[PDB]
């Protein structure tokens, strides 16, 4: 049993990128389970092997990361090509690991056939034939199903908590108790204005001292739907192995989500922050059953409640430290799990 696994659309290095970082957690988390993997790339590395240096059919399972296909500038973007040309050869399944709603597999080709560097491929070496199964981070598979409605070979569906890999590495720790600088926090990128409308909910003009971190800028924000007069401070991107160290910097650590998430995804945002310094406070509509923590007072149903929740955080910090326990202690109910995790990852991948 050898299982190969790639990431469709960005190289594969170190931690110093996200997409890579997601691709080499996951090679490590499928590793400790025992399973032989290798993670195939554009070149040879730390990590990786590479596509021109062996043979995709010598693998038994095919396991790739989902990725944006779109094309902008100038030179072909070979870890889109390279990685397709790569599936496109495989004569087996396919296993698409679908973890952001906006990433459902789509074949390159079309929009290939139509750009000025077009001549350098063909159809017969990007499209890709192999029957597709999808792995939803989502429990709604309808909503999975409906991102992938013009994919005719994508055939079986199946969900599972992918993004739990990150509270069951072998090397996992709870942050510790860290001196405070900040009220709120939240990182992460635009996501192309997809849940613009929460974020200026929850993190502009609420009086208190937050930090957006990530790709985000302040000058994305300009939706006339979603108006504000100050907007929190934004930093940098950080390594993805840094983020739950730089979520403790902030007393309460933001959980919101794209539409399609509310009830649906448990975002690798709850397990960092939950892990965190930083008491977790989620949007009430991402998780209206509070299937996360059975405690209301981890739930936020608008800027109001978020900006009085913060301060009760701020008057009392037995009442902090109190919530703190209760968010640690439940997400050790969870890494209690790992067995039945590791195994539902090996059945979805037909082990
Ligand atoms: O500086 C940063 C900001 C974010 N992240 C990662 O990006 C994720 C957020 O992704 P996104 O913005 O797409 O939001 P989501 O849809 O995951 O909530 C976080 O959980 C981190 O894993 C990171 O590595 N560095
Ligand atoms: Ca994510």
């Amino acid at each position: 049993m050898k299982i190969a696994i790639i990431n469709m659309g960005n190289n594969v290095i170190n931690f110093k990128t996200v997409p890579s970082s997601e691709t080499i957690y996951l090679f490590k988390v499928i590793s400790e389970m025992g399973l032989n993997v290798d993670i195939i790339s554009l070149k040879n590395g730390v990590y990786t092997k590479s596509f021109d240096e062996v043979d995709v059919n010598d693998y038994d399972r095919l396991i790739v990361v989902n990725s944006s296909i779109n094309f902008f500038g100038g030179k072909p973007n070979l870890a889109i090509l390279s990685a397709q040309k790569f599936m496109a050869k495989y004569k087996s399944k396919i296993y698409y690991l679908f973890t952001d709603i906006r990433l459902p597999f789509s074949q390159s080709w079309p929009n290939v056939k139509n750009r000025p560097w077009a001549y350098l491929y063909t159809e017969e070496e990007l499209l890709i034939k192999s029957p597709i199964k999808v792995i939803s981070q989502g429990i709604n598979l309808d909503i999975a199903k409906a991102a992938h409605k013009k994919v005719d070979n994508v055939i079986e569906f199946e969900y599972f908590p992918i993004e739990q890999y990150k509270i069951h590495m072998n090397d996992f720790q709870l942050s510790k108790p860290t001196k405070k600088t900040l009220d709120v926090i939240y990182g992460g990128s635009f996501r192309s204005g997809q849940r613009e409308s929460k974020m200026v909910e929850f993190l502009f003009d609420t009086g208190l001292n937050i930090e957006f971190f990530g790709n985000a800028r302040e000058k994305q924000f300009k939706n006339p739907k979603y108006p504000w007069t100050k907007a929190p401070v934004f930093t940098g991107k950080i390594p993805m192995n840094m983020v739950s160290e730089k979520n403790s910097q902030a007393i309460a650590a933001l959980i919101i989500g794209d539409k399609n998430y509310n009830d649906n995804f448990i975002t690798l945002r709850v397990w960092e922050t939950m892990a965190s310094d930083a008491v977790m406070l989620i949007d009430e509509e991402f998780d209206t059953k509070h299937r996360i923590i059975n405690d209301a007072r981890f739930y936020v149903n608008n800027r109001a409640e978020l900006i009085d929740r913060v301060n009760e955080l701020k008057h009392s910090d037995v009442l902090r430290k109190e919530m703190l326990s209760i968010q640690h202690d439940i997400l050790n109910k969870t890494r209690a799990k790992k067995a039945e995790w590791q195994d539902a990852f090996k059945k979805a991948i037909d082990l």
